[PDB]
C-alpha cells in the first residue's frame, strides 16, 4: 500500500518561511500560504555524522507528536552539484557512508519519507568513470542502510523528464538497488508540469518492476519558464504547483510533495542573486502571486 497515506504531510514551525511568515508586517497572504504548506528538510554537509542522528530524531519524533509524515531530503554527495551554484556535500566516500549510518541511527523505527540525493544519479556523468561508479556505490548505500527503517519511505532522485532517458534513468536506479526502496523522486527544484513527470514517472515504473514515485510540484503550477541555460536557475513567471497530496493522477505516483522549499534561492545563477537555499521573501511571495494568491 502506498506508505504516505494515511497521515497529513509535517509543516516545519522554524521554517525560514514560516519566520518571514510570523515578522511580516502586515501579514502577507502569500508569506502565509507558503509557510503552512508542509515541505522537506534538507540535510547536508553543515549537520556532520557526529551529530545528524540527534538532528533527525528529534525532527521525525516532532513529526510524530504531530501526527504526522516528516519528509526528509538528504543532499550531501561527494561531489555535490558537481561543483555549481550548490556545491558541496561530504569530502569522501567514507564520511558519506558514515553520514548515512548516523541518519540511519537517528530514524531508528520511526515514520519517515526520505529523498535521496537531489540530482546525483542524473548528474553522474560529469564525474570520471572510477568517481561515477563509487557515486553509484554511495547511492546505494543509502538505499540498503536507509531501509533498515521499515516505517522510511525511500525514494532515489531520478531527475526529471528532460534530464536522463525513463531507459537511462531506470538502468541507474536498478543498479543502486531501487527495488529495496519505495521507489524514486522527479522534478526536484524544477518546474514540468505534473502531467509530464506522471508520464516520465509511469516509464520508469514499468522499467524497475512497478516502482513508485513522488514528484516535487512547488514551483511547477506554470510549467517551465521557456527552454534555455538556466532555465532552471530563479525563473520568473513560475508559479506554485499543486499543494501536497497523496490524491495523484498516476497509477504508480504515490504523492505530490513540496520537495524544494519555494522561496529558496537556487543559486547566484550569473546575476548575483542569493546563494542556493537562502530564503527570499520576494521568491516565495512571487510564486504564490503567479499562482493567483
Ligand atoms: O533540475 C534541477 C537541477 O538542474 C540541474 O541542471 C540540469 C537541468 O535540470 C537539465 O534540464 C539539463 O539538461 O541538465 C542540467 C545539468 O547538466 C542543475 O545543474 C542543478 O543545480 C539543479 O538542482
Amino acid at each position: 500500500a502506498n506508505p504516505l497515506a494515511g497521515k497529513p504531510f509535517y509543516v516545519d514551525p522554524a521554517s525560514a518561511a514560516m519566520v518571514a511568515a510570523r515578522n511580516a508586517n502586515p501579514p502577507n497572504a502569500e508569506l502565509t500560504s507558503v509557510a503552512n504548506t508542509p515541505q522537506s528538510y534538507w540535510l547536508d554537509q553543515a549537520f556532520p555524522p557526529a551529530t545528524v542522528g540527534g538532528t533527525v530524531a528529534r525532527y521525525t519524533g516532532a513529526a510524530q507528536a504531530a501526527g504526522a509524515m516528516p519528509v526528509l531530503t538528504l543532499y550531501g554527495i561527494p561531489h555535490r552539484d558537481c561543483g555549481s551554484y550548490a556545491s558541496g556535500g561530504f569530502a569522501t566516500g567514507t564520511d558519506y557512508r558514515g553520514w548515512i549510518d548516523a541518519v540511519a541511527s537517528g530514524l531508528g523505527s520511526s515514520p519517515a519519507t526520505i529523498i535521496v540525493e537531489p540530482d546525483a544519479l542524473a548528474m553522474a556523468d560529469c564525474l570520471s568513470p572510477d568517481q561515477r561508479q563509487e557515486r553509484f556505490d554511495l547511492v546505494r548505500y543509502a538505499v540498503d542502510t536507509l531501509t533498515r527503517d521499515p516505517a522510511a519511505a525511500v525514494y532515489v532522485d531520478a531527475g526529471h523528464s528532460r534530464w536522463l532517458s525513463a531507459e537511462a534513468m531506470a538502468a541507474r536506479l536498478n543498479d543502486v538497488g531501487v527495488g529495496r526502496a519505495r521507489g524514486f523522486s522527479l522534478n526536484v527544484s524544477n518546474f514540468y508540469t505534473t502531467d509530464e513527470e506522471i508520464g516520465y514517472g509511469e516509464a520508469i515504473s514499468g522499467l524497475t518492476n512497478g516502482s513508485h514515485y513522488v514528484i516535487d510540484t512547488s514551483r511547477n503550477g506554470a510549467g517551465p519558464a521557456p527552454d534555455a541555460p538556466l532555465n532552471w536557475c530563479n525563473p520568473s513567471g513560475r508559479a506554485l504547483g499543486a499543494p501536497p497530496t497523496t490524491a495523484t493522477a498516476g497509477a504508480h505516483a504515490d504523492a505530490y510533495l513540496w520537495i524544494k522549499r519555494p522561496g529558496e534561492s537556487d543559486g547566484t545563477c550569473g546575476r548575483g542573486e542569493p546563494q542556493a537555499g537562502r530564503f527570499v521573501s520576494q521568491y516565495a511571495i512571487d510564486l504564490a502571486h503567479n499562482a493567483g494568491q
